[PDB]
């Protein structure tokens, strides 16, 4: 089901600090273990009152999910375009972009995560998108550069596909456990910026990797 009328109808201020209050506590915890009283209780509202928000916590989280879809398309056409026709010099800026885009939006980010490996409640078409869409993406431009001889005549377009959607997916994760003193507050004041330099030549590194093993010697 959609949000209540009566959601979309709040002053912006009310709603904007309810989502701010709904991105902690699914972003902090699994589906199962999320508390309606603690969302009632930190959004400073009348206790039973979230029901005429969302019909249930189902419709909660499909908002969620969707506000993260929406955030990611908005943010990767926003940003500038890369000006190359290499394979590899398009996926170090599909990384770079997939990485921006998780630390300007990191509770929208590790609700997308966590729906990877917990059982949430989402359609067919929605769960597809979010665990098999990447993949499906990557073995297309694996099977278009064995046919344009780019990449290694052999390489099985699946298995190549496997390894660049994990690294993909858990990158960011471990550039912030590796560089991130204090995540919380760096991420929340934005300051994560600063660690760029540092992050770039990791980005790089992996496409390295990546580019001496699949591409045509
Ligand atoms: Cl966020």
């Amino acid at each position: 089901g959609m949000p209540t009328e009566t959601f979309f109808n709040l002053p912006e201020e009310k709603r904007s600090r309810l989502i701010d209050v709904l991105l902690d506590e699914f972003a902090q915890n699994d589906y199962d273990s999320v508390s309606i009283n603690r969302i009632t209780e930190r959004a400073g509202i009348a206790k039973g009152s979230f029901y005429q928000y969302f019909a249930d916590k189902k419709d909660c989280y499909l908002y969620l999910i969707q506000l993260g879809i929406e955030q990611k398309t908005a943010f990767l056409r926003q940003t500038p375009p890369a000006s190359t026709t290499d394979m590899f010099a398009y996926l170090r800026w599909l990384l770079d972009v997939g990485i921006q885009f998780q630390f300007h939006n990191p509770r929208l980010a590790q609700i997308a995560y966590k729906a990877l490996y917990d059982d949430v409640p989402l359609p067919a078409e929605t769960m597809q998108v979010i665990r098999h869409g990447s993949f499906a993406y990557f073995k297309q431009l694996v099977e278009q550069g064995i046919a344009d001889g780019s990449l290694v005549p052999d390489l099985d377009a699946d298995t190549a596909a496997f390894v660049l959607n994990v690294v993909f997916t858990e990158l960011g994760n471990h550039l912030i456990e590796r560089f991130a003193v204090n995540p919380a507050e760096l991420l929340r004041e934005g300051g994560i910026v600063l660690l760029q330099p540092a992050m770039r030549r990791v980005i790089e590194q992996v496409i390295d990797i990546l580019e001496r093993g699949m591409r045509r010697r």
